[PDB]
């Protein structure tokens, strides 16, 4: 079934690609803040509300990426429950989708939104150059797409790399303080040489295990039966995350996961609604 409210975003976050590192950090933090379930934090990190059951994805936000403070932005359509990128809007007004048949009126771009779809393998995230120019070039490539272009092998490859670039610099940045901090570290004033960088294996593991890391921290919040010890964090060595404090420093915003003894989908959504959440 088709998604609802794709063009009725709960909020819009906007970033000028030439703006400062501080403004980028502010931009990412604001996304996390607007996505949060105000009734559910873990170690003072925000947790997303659960995914709504019995309905197709009906909660969305937009990210607008601008080449400059005056320029028309590239609009991204992202789910507000799991931060999945599913759509982007080019300058001619065409909505492109990463899943065939998901967004009403949209045109399928020719490939999917998983890293296997985009790179061939999730192990290849360590090969993707990130930085200010890569961000700007990705915005240019996707924003300039027109409905009438004849797709080509090279153009699709360009489009894949552009989507991958944005997924990392927007979506994964939102999910992980490690990734957002890394990207913030690549952004400098014009007086500084152009810079680019690739993520290491720890961040790759984090990106490929968001649910696992979210669940691992959530488990530590479960109050024990009386007369027993608080659950201890189970290390995830591949992510470089051995303790709950490290997990908290790593997680930008947690995916909601039902863990034994914790909130259910229904109860967390009940608390979300009671706190004003939409
Ligand atoms: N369209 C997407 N946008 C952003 N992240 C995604 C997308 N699809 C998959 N992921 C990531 O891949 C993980 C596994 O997704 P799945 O294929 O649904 O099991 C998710 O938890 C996300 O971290």
């Amino acid at each position: 079934k088709m998604a609802k409210n794709v063009d009725k975003p709960l909020f819009t976050a906007t970033f000028n690609v030439q703006a400062s590192s501080a403004d980028y950090a502010t931009f990412i933090a604001g996304i996390r803040n607007k996505l949060r379930n105000p009734a559910h934090f873990s170690h003072n990190r925000p947790v997303l509300p659960p995914v709504e059951p019995n309905v197709p994805p009906s909660r969305w936000f937009h990210v607008v990426l601008k080449a400059s403070p005056t320029s028309a932005g590239l609009t991204l359509a992202i789910r507000a429950d799991n931060i999945y990128l599913e759509g982007f809007k080019s300058s001619d007004g065409t909505w492109w989708e990463l899943t065939p048949g998901l967004i009403p009126g949209a045109t399928y771009v020719g490939f999917g939104g998983t890293y296997r779809d985009l790179l061939g393998d999730t192990d290849k995230l360590t090969n993707v150059a990130l930085g200010r120019q890569q961000l700007a070039d990705a915005v240019t490539a996707l924003h300039g797409r027109t409905k009438a272009d004849k797709p080509s092998g090279p153009k699709q490859q360009q489009a894949r790399e552009a989507v991958t670039t944005l997924l990392l610099m927007v979506n994964e940045a939102t999910r992980f303080q490690t990734v957002s901090g890394f990207v913030a570290g690549l952004l400098h004033p014009k007086a500084v040489a152009a810079a680019s960088g690739k993520i290491g294996n720890e961040m790759k593991a984090q990106v490929n295990g968001w649910q696992d890391l979210s669940a691992a921290l959530l488990k530590t919040d479960v109050k024990p039966p009386p007369g027993k010890s608080p659950a201890k964090f189970a290390p995830i060595e591949k992510m470089g995350v051995r303790t709950a404090v490290q997990a908290a420093n790593t997680l930008g915003i947690l995916l909601f996961v039902e863990v034994p003894g914790g909130l259910t989908v229904a109860k967390a959504l009940e608390l979300f609604h009671a706190s004003g959440g939409k």
